[PDB]
Order: C-alpha cells, then structure tokens, then sequence
C-alpha cells in the first residue's frame, strides 16, 4: 500500500533534541529570537521545530521533559499518570468544570502527546472546506506524512480490539474499512503514536526535526504574559523559571510571538495580557490591549458517555485502536486491568466504584459538540492559577439527541454474536453481563443516562477560534506579530481524535509563516 510506505517502526522514544533543551533559570536564554513559540504541546512543538528550519526559534514550556515521569513513554503507563496525584509538577495537571466533571490536562514537553491514549487519525477530508480557510491540500497531506513518518505506527492484532471491530460491523457501523489512518464512517483499525513494542512516540520527538544550531526550549518556563509595543504588535514575553525568578525575552524585525499554550493555557494567557472583552477585563482592572469580545468564548468539550462490562473471563488489556465511526457518534473501547486507585477523570467524579477484575470501558463521542462554555480567570496575575473552566454539557439538545443515538447503538453492541462470549450469564438479554457502574437502560430514559453519567473525552477545544479571535492565517486579529496554533482554534472537531490534525496544524502554520515571510 503506497499511502503508508512512510510510517514509523518500532524504536526507542528519541530523546535527542535533549541537546538544546535549557532550564529557564538560565538567564542566557534571554534576548531577541525571530519567533517566540508559547507552549511546547502538540502543535507548538512541530512549529517551533518548523520554523527553526530558517530562524532562531525559543519554545518555551511550562512542564519538564518527559524523562522525568518515566510512566508517560509506554503504553502500560498511561493509567499511571492519571493515577499519580498532582503536585504542580507532574505531567498530568488535574481539573474540574464548572459542570462538575473532572477533567486533566498536560504539564510536559511534549504536551498532551506525552499523556494521551495514543489514537492517531487524519482529519474528516470535509473538515478543510468546512472552515472556509484556503487551506493547500497537498501540502497538508505532506505535513501528515511527515508527523506520520516521525512518530506514527501500524497497529499489531489486540484481541479486545479485533472482538470490538467484529462488534462494530455486526452492529451495523459500515463499511469495513481495514486499516486506514481516515476518518470516514465505518469501522477501521488506525493509527497509534504507541509503537507495537508499547513505547510512546509523542509530539517533543518532532522537536528531533529542528535545526539544533536554531532552535532553542526552555522547561519549567512559566509564561506570564506576552508584552506589546507602546500600529499595535506583540514583542516578547515575560516569563518564571521553578525558582520563581523573572525572564524576558523578545522577537525582532518581522518575526512573531505564537501562542501554542492550548484551548486552556492561550485564552488564559491572553486575558492576562490584556486581550479579549473590555468590559470583562475592565472589571478586574486588567488594562485592555487589544478589546475582542470571544477570547475564552466558544470553549468546547465533546461528551464521553460510556458502559463498562466485567467478562467473567480476564480479557487482555489494549490501547484503543479500533473505532467506529456515524456521523452522530464515534465509538471505541478500551480493555484494562481493575485499580484500587482511579485513573482521574476516566470516570467523572472520584467517588465511582473500583473494578476488581478485568473489564472494558465502551465509549461513545458525541461530535461538535454543539454546547459550549468558557474560559474565565480566576486569578487576575497569576498563570499557574487554573482558568474556570465551564463546558454546558448538553445544554444543547442536538447533543443531547446524538447521544441517544449512540447509546441505542451501544445496546446493539452489547446484543452482537462477537460480544456474547464476555456475558456473565447466557440469558438472552444484556443484562447477562455484569456491569461496573450504571448499565444502558424510549428516550427519556436514555437522555437520563447521558445526562446523569457524561464525562470528559479529553478531546477539549476552542476559546481562540478561527473567525472569531484568528484571522484565516491564525494571525490574532488586531494585533501585529502575534498568532495561536492549538486546539483552542477551532470550533468542532476534525475528526474522532484530533491529535494527528492539531500535530499537522503546528507544522502547517510554520510553513505558511515561512512562505508568508519570503
Ligand atoms: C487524557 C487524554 C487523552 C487523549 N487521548 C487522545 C487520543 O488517544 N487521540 C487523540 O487524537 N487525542 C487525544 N487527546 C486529545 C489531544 O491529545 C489534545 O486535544 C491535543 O493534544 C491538544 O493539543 P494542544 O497543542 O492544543 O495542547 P497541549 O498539547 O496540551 O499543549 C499545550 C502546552 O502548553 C503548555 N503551557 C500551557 N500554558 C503555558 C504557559 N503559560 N507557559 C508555558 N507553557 C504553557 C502546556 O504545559 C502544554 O505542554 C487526549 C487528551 C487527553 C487529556
Ligand atoms: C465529516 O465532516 C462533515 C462536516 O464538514 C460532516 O458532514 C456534514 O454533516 C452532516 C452529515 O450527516 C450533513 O448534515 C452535512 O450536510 C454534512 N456536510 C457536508 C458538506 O457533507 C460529516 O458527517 C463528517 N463525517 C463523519 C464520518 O464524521
Ligand atoms: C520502516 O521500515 C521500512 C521497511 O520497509 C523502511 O522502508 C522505512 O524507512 C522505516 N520507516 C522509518 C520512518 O524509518
Ligand atoms: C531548574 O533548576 C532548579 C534549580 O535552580 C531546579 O530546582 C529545577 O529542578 C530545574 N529544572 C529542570 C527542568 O532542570
Ligand atoms: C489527502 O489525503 C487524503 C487521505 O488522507 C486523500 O483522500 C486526499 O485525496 C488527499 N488530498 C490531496 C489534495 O492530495
Ligand atoms: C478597580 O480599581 C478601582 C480603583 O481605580 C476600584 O474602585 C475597583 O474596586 C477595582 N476593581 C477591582 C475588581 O479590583
Ligand atoms: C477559583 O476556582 C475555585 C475552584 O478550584 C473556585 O471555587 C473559586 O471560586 C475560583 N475563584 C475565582 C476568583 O474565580
Ligand atoms: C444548538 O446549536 C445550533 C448550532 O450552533 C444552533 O443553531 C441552535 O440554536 C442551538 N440550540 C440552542 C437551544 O441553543
């Protein structure tokens, strides 16, 4: 197959780019860069790596490296970090919506690459004229081979996940699509950023991309706020090292300061320098740079709502590589083993029942999704204090309706030939199976279930969005010098998993930088 000549193999997780990376204590890492890239995560690592090709790149990172937290470079760990309490230095940060629903995001380099469950997927092809950006197709393409190449594998064969495919095509999620990294409707094994020997490939290794003679990182750099010229532009920042000490640094001539801190970090960040509703900054005495009514609006969190079955047999844990994919839902299940200590935000509140055998979390994903909520400031100075965070799960009733819908064809699941072998009991309805937490129940008792047990599927966005705060180039609008490139760009999802876009994002906007600039 021609389209996947390129992909990775099995190999150790490459920590070259090690060579340049500094503590932000050192003051030597001050002064003028052509680009400041804010956030070294998904999209900020490929694009500092991209425009270090031609100019002096400073990423700065507020987490440490990942050889710090051995558990988040394999496949095994990845309960591990989300288990491991958060002290403010640990890669997983931990968080709760206004909704009430607990939630995590990343402290690492890396970024959420470095703690996420590894699905790799092109976006839906009809996402690009979606958003009306002139995007170059073929050059995106080229951008996902060249993520794709660095960190992306084939999966091997996982038993749970070849009996949830078999489940998915029995239960009517058409057609078969094999192995494909596309997201199309159907039921298809993709991509993974684990390799098959269970190392974690992630976001820093396309730092390995970068011209190490250009490119410099600094971790444990805090970034307090970006500085503006006194036509307006951005010019530098201001940010602490661990020691709590101050730094500045700067970009020249036609360079830029890139905001890559995610759907959290960069609609906090630009608050606190001043950017977004005046009459909101006004309130907290922030002086207003730079007056746009939706930085921190039209955040989004699209619903997870789930089942999970206890076999009365062990099935073998896997790392999700299955899905399938409607329109109006995206399914996958996980197998894991059982916990004494839960894996924050896998379930929503923390007092939810332990598994004490081996059992498969089965998934749903509602697209969009259509509620959204906000970013706001709980500190009006101080950026390692957490943004209020508020997601309005189903506040919107299309949500509400698609869930439904994917949880009727979770039942159909559950009734498959491919899953009958994991009942307790060999009666002819579901409820054979033995239930850890609430099992499935007209409507009105499925808009119950998914009110009542939603959760987070991680897959957060928005807060910065393309239309609203960018313009079609992510440049912030208003203001010279200054872009974002996250996921706080856009409004709904690319696809089922958006890793794969938000990685070719970072790159893709490097190179528009670049082409922009000669
Ligand atoms: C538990 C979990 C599992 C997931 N699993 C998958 C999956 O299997 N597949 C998939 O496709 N997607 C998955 N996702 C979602 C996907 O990984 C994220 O949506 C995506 O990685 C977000 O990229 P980002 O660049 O916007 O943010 P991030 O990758 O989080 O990057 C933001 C970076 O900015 C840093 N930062 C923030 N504020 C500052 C500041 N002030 N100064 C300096 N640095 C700062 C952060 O430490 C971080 O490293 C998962 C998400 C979670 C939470
Ligand atoms: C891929 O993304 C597109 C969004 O651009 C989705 O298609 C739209 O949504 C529904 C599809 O049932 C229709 O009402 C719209 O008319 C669609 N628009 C277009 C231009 O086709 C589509 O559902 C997504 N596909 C998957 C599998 O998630
Ligand atoms: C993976 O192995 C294949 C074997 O055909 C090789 O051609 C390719 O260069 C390897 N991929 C990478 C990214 O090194
Ligand atoms: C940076 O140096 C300080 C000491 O000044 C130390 O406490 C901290 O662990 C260092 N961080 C990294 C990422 O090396
Ligand atoms: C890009 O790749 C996708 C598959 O991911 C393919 O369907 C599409 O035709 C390609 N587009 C271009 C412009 O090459
Ligand atoms: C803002 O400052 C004014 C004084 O100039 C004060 O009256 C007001 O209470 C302040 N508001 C906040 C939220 O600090
Ligand atoms: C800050 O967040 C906490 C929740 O962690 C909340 O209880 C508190 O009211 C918030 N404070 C402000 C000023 O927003
Ligand atoms: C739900 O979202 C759609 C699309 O954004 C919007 O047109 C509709 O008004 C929303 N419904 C409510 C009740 O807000």
């Amino acid at each position: 197959h021609h389209h996947h000549h390129h992909l990775a193999n099995t190999s150790a997780h490459d920590f070259s780019y090690l060579k340049f990376v500094y503590n932000a204590t050192d003051t030597s890492l001050e002064g003028s860069y052509d680009y400041i890239v804010i956030g070294g995560g998904t999209s900020g690592c490929p694009l500092a790596a991209t425009l270090s090709e031609k100019y002096k790149v400073l990423l700065l990172e507020r987490g440490t490296i990942a050889t710090e937290y051995p558990n988040t470079l394999t496949a095994d760990g990845f309960a591990y970090n989300l288990q491991q309490q958060d002290d403010g230095k640990t890669p997983v940060e931990r968080f709760v919506s206004e909704d009430g629903i607990d939630n995590v995001r990343a402290r690492i380099l890396g970024g959420t690459t470095i703690i996420n469950a590894g699905v790799y997927a092109r976006a839906n092809i009809s996402f690009y004229s979606q958003t009306g950006i002139e995007w170059d197709l073929d050059l995106v393409n080229k951008t996902y081979e060249w993520v794709e190449d660095a960190i992306v594998v084939k999966p091997n064969n996982q038993s749970w996940q070849s009996v949830i495919g078999e489940g998915f095509l029995e239960a009517g999620i058409l057609p078969d699509n094999g192995f494909s990294l596309d997201h199309e409707a159907g039921t298809r094994l993709t991509g993974s950023t684990f390799d098959n020997n269970g190392t974690r490939h992630a976001a820093d290794e396309l730092l390995n991309k970068g011209d190490p003679n250009n490119l410099l990182v600094a971790v444990q750099a805090s970034v307090e706020k970006i500085l503006f010229s006194s036509n307006l532009s951005a010019i530098g920042v201001i940010y602490t090292d661990s020691d709590g000490n101050s730094h500045q640094a700067f970009v020249r001539g036609n360079g830029e300061v890139i905001v890559s801190a995610g759907t959290i970090g960069t609609p906090q960040l630009l608050l606190l320098s001043g950017v977004g509703p005046e009459s909101y900054l006004s309130s907290l005495n922030i002086t207003v740079v730079q007056p746009n009514p939706y930085v921190g609006q039209f955040v989004y969190d699209n619903p997870r709502n789930f089942i999970n079955i206890l076999p009365p047999n062990p099935i073998e844990a896997s790392v999700v590589t299955v899905l399938g994919i409607r329109s109006d839902y995206y399914q996958v299940s996980a197998s894991s083993l059982p916990f004494s200590t839960p894996p924050f935000s896998l379930f929503p509140t923390t007092s939810y029942p332990l598994p004490n055998s081996t059992f498969a979390h089965i998934v749903s994903q509602v697209p969009g999704p259509l509620s959204h909520g906000s970013v706001t400031l709980n500190s009006s100075s101080d950026v390692r204090i957490a943004p209020n965070i508020k997601f309005n799960y189903y506040s919107n009733s299309t949500d509400l309706a698609n869930c439904v819908s994917g949880m009727k064809k979770l039942g159909d699941l559950l009734r498959t030939k491919a899953l009958e072998p994991y009942k307790a009991r060999d009666v002819l309805g579901i409820d054979g199976f033995n239930y850890l937490g609430v099992p499935l129940p007209d409507d009105a008792s499925f808009e119950t279930f998914c009110l009542d047990n939603v959760a987070s599927y991680w897959h957060y966005h928005g807060g910065s969005l393309v239309g609203k705060v960018l313009d079609d180039s992510f440049r912030v609008m208003g203001i010279k010098a200054l872009r974002v490139v996250d996921a706080s760009t856009f409004p709904y999802e690319p696809n089922s998993h958006p890793q794969g876009f938000y990685l070719m994002l970072g790159r893709y906007v490097g190179l528009q930088i670049l082409q922009e600039r000669s």
